[PDB]
């Protein structure tokens, strides 16, 4: 399965843990892929398991979906068939006790950088979908936003001898245009090389200058997308912790660091 194997998780890192949650009032939380693996979604970097690291996936660069029709085809022949398991995951312990967090006043804002809609299903309300969410789809020609699962019902009346990966195989795979305009559909999630809207990316650092503490949660930090914000909390003389199982970008910067699974930490961490 998908969670990285770890050594035992260590009682002092949790306690060191503890204290850093402790002394923070409006505490700051990223994440990354790392909080889904316990709900079945794999992680891209874990050494031995993630994507990138043991199989044969190579993301979508945006400029070819851009460019190609075909290769929009072979996106989301791919996308259809994974969607009814993709959309059934759910939340996991980690995003259900960071909503607990929000809901005592101790979290200040959480940034994911994950588009499984997982925190969203929990309850987090102080949320930023970095880099967008694959549950909603736009219109590359009129910006319209509309709901993933209302597209499904439309490749299955476009594609039905597919209700019965190469552009040979997905020859009879059409993609539904944008109802509004007739413009290209694009699932509303950062591609390879397109980069997060720059007011959108501005908003987030502006929720993080009142911040007291910045906590990163499953997230190796090797995107930059992610690390800036680490970078950010480290300009603004804000103490980070990082729980994540293997090696961060960040864990020069971390005043503390548990190894260790987050569904088994952060039930422990208590707000009173
Ligand atoms: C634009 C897009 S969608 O880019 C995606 C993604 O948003 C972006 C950033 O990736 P990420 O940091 O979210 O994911 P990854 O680099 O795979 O790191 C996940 C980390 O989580 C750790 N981990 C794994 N399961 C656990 C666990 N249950 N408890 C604690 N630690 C865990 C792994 O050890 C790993 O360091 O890169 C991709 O191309
Ligand atoms: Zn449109």
């Amino acid at each position: 399965h998908m969670v990285p194997a770890c050594p035992p998780p260590n009682p002092h890192q949790v306690e060191q843990l503890q204290d850093f949650v402790s002394q923070s009032q409006r505490l700051f939380v990223m994440t990354g892929a790392g909080i889904s693996t316990e709900s079945g979604i794999p992680d891209y970097r874990s050494e031995g398991v993630g994507l990138y690291s043991r199989t044969e996936r190579r993301p979508i660069q945006h400029s070819e979906f851009v460019q190609s029709q075909a290769a929009r085809r072979r996106y989301w022949a791919r996308n259809f068939v994974g969607w009814p398991s993709f959309s059934s995951h759910e939340p996991n312990s980690a995003h259900v006790n960071l909503c607990k967090w929000e809901r005592a006043g101790r979290l200040h804002w959480l940034v994911t950088q994950n588009v499984d809609a997982l925190h969203t299903k929990a309850g987090q309300c102080r949320l930023s979908e970095l880099h967008g969410c694959t549950h909603r789809v736009i219109c590359l020609g009129c910006q319209t936003v509309t709901k993933r699962s209302e597209l499904q019902e439309r490749f299955l009346n476009l594609n039905p001898s597919w209700n019965e990966l190469t552009d040979e195989q997905v020859s009879d795979f059409q993609v539904p245009a944008c109802t509004k305009c007739g413009g290209i559909l694009k699932p509303q999630v950062t591609f390879f090389g397109d980069t997060v809207n720059r007011g959108f990316v501005f908003s987030i650092y502006e929720q993080m200058k009142q911040a007291d503490a910045m906590l990163i949660v499953g997230s190796s930090l090797q995107v930059y997308s992610g690390y800036r914000f680490a970078l950010n909390a480290k300009e603004l003389h804000l103490p980070i912790a990082i729980l994540n199982i293997g090696p961060t970008r960040a864990d020069h910067l971390a005043k503390v660091k548990v190894s260790a699974r987050c569904g088994d930490v952060l039930p422990h961490i208590l707000l009173q």
